[PDB]
C-alpha cells in the first residue's frame, strides 16, 4: 500500500474539488471524511479570500492542496499518538505546514501580546533548567498554532518547543490529526468527556496515566514548557449574554499539576496566560479570519494563599481561582483591544499590549 498523491497534481480549485469526488468514488474515503473537505476547503477559502490578503487565491490553493494530501495520507495510514509525542519536522515539515495553513487566519494588525517582556523571562527561566507550566484558557482547535504564530518572531524557541496538553478529536480525526503531527503533545483524554462513552473510560484512564507517567519523567529532567487548559475544553458564550469568558477551571487539574511541579525535585512555575482567538475558528464547522490576542502575567503565590486562607480545601480552590482571574483580567485587556476598537489604548498597568510583528 502506498500513498496516493493526486491532491499534489491539482492546479485548480476545479481540479481540487474534483480530486476529493474521485478519491470519494474510489473508495479511498468514507463519506464524512470526504464532506469535511469540502467544508474545509469552502470555510477557508472564504475566510482567506474575505480576508482581503492580495494573495489569497494562491494561498488557499497551496496550504488546500497540501492539507489535502497529509489528510488523505492518514485517512490511508492513521498515525498513532505516543503518551508524549514530539514534532514531526522531517522528512515533512508538520510544524511549518501548521503554521503556513493558520498564518492567513490571523489578522496580525488587529492581533495583540500581552506583556512580552514576561515570555523573554519564561525562557530565562528556562535556559536555567526550570520546569514552566502555562495555565491557560482554550478556545479553539487552532490555539496550539496560534500561539506559536503570535511569538513566532519575539519567541521562537517558545513557539516550536511547547509541549501542548492535548486530546481527543484533535488527535483522532483524520481531518485534525495532520495539524496535531507538527506540534509536542503530551496526549490526554479529557475529563470533560472521560465518560461520553462508559465503556471507554477504563482504556481512556489507562492511556492518560501512561501520559501522565511520561510527564513527570519529563519535568524530572527540567527545562520543560508545558501549555494546559484546566477546564478541559474550550470556551463558550454566556447563553444568555452571548458573551466569551474563560470557562472555569477544574480545582484539581490545577492543583495536580502544581503538585507534580513540586515533587519534580526541579524549580518549577506556573504562570496565567489568556488567548483570544475564537472567532477564527470557534467551537460548536466555522474560520474566520480575525484578530487575536496571547497576554502572560506574573506567577500567582501559592504560599501567600495557603497564608491567608483557613484549610486545604479552601487553599485549592483559592489557588485555582486565583490564576482563574488573572487569565479572565487579561482575556477582558485582550477583548477590550481587539472587539472592543481600542486598540494598545486597552493596556493597564497589569497588561502591556503590542504588536511585534
Amino acid at each position: 500500500a502506498s500513498h496516493s498523491r493526486k491532491f499534489l497534481d491539482v492546479r485548480s480549485e476545479e481540479e481540487l474539488l474534483s480530486c476529493i469526488k474521485k478519491e470519494t468514488e474510489a473508495g479511498k474515503l468514507p463519506p464524512n471524511v470526504a464532506a469535511g473537505m469540502e467544508e474545509l476547503y469552502q470555510n477557508y477559502r472564504n475566510a482567506v479570500i474575505e480576508s482581503g490578503n492580495p494573495k489569497a487565491d494562491e494561498i488557499v490553493l497551496s496550504n488546500m492542496t497540501v492539507a489535502l494530501d497529509r489528510i488523505l495520507l492518514d485517512v490511508e495510514d492513521p498515525f498513532v499518538f505516543s503518551s508524549h509525542h514530539k514534532a514531526i519536522r522531517e522528512p515533512f515539515d508538520y510544524y511549518i505546514f501548521g503554521q503556513n495553513y493558520i498564518r492567513p487566519l490571523i489578522d496580525f494588525g488587529n492581533s495583540f501580546v500581552g506583556n512580552l517582556s514576561l515570555f523573554k523571562d519564561i525562557e530565562e527561566k528556562l535556559q536555567q533548567g526550570h520546569n514552566v507550566v502555562l495555565i491557560s484558557n482554550h478556545q479553539t482547535e487552532a490555539d496550539p498554532a496560534i500561539i506559536s504564530l503570535l511569538l513566532e518572531k519575539t519567541n521562537p524557541y517558545i513557539a516550536e518547543n511547547t509541549i501542548f496538553v492535548a486530546g481527543d478529536r484533535v488527535l483522532a480525526d483524520p481531518l485534525c490529526k495532520p495539524f496535531s503531527i507538527g506540534r509536542n503533545l503530551i496526549c490526554v483524554y479529557s475529563k470533560k468527556h472521560m465518560f461520553d462513552i462508559p465503556e471507554l473510560t477504563e482504556t481512556k484512564r489507562k492511556a492518560n496515566t501512561r501520559s501522565l507517567k511520561e510527564m513527570a519523567l519529563l519535568l524530572r529532567g527540567g527545562s520543560q514548557l508545558i501549555w494546559i487548559a484546566p477546564s478541559g475544553g474550550r470556551d463558550r458564550p454566556d447563553p444568555s449574554t452571548g458573551e466569551w469568558y474563560p470557562a472555569p477551571f477544574d480545582a484539581s487539574s490545577v492543583d495536580n499539576m502544581r503538585r507534580l511541579i513540586q515533587h519534580s525535585d526541579v524549580p518549577g512555575h506556573l504562570f496565567p496566560l489568556a488567548l483570544l482567538c475564537h472567532d477564527i475558528m470557534p467551537p460548536p464547522r466555522v474560520i474566520a479570519f480575525n484578530g487575536a490576542g496571547l497576554s502572560v502575567a506574573p506567577e500567582i503565590s501559592f504560599e501567600e494563599i495557603a497564608a491567608t486562607h483557613k484549610n486545604p480545601e479552601e487553599v485549592r480552590e483559592a489557588y485555582s481561582k486565583a490564576l482563574f482571574d488573572s487569565v479572565a483580567m487579561q482575556y477582558n485587556v485582550l477583548k477590550t483591544a481587539i472587539s472592543g476598537k481600542q486598540g494598545l489604548g486597552a493596556s493597564t498597568a497589569d497588561v502591556s499590549l503590542s504588536q511585534p510583528w
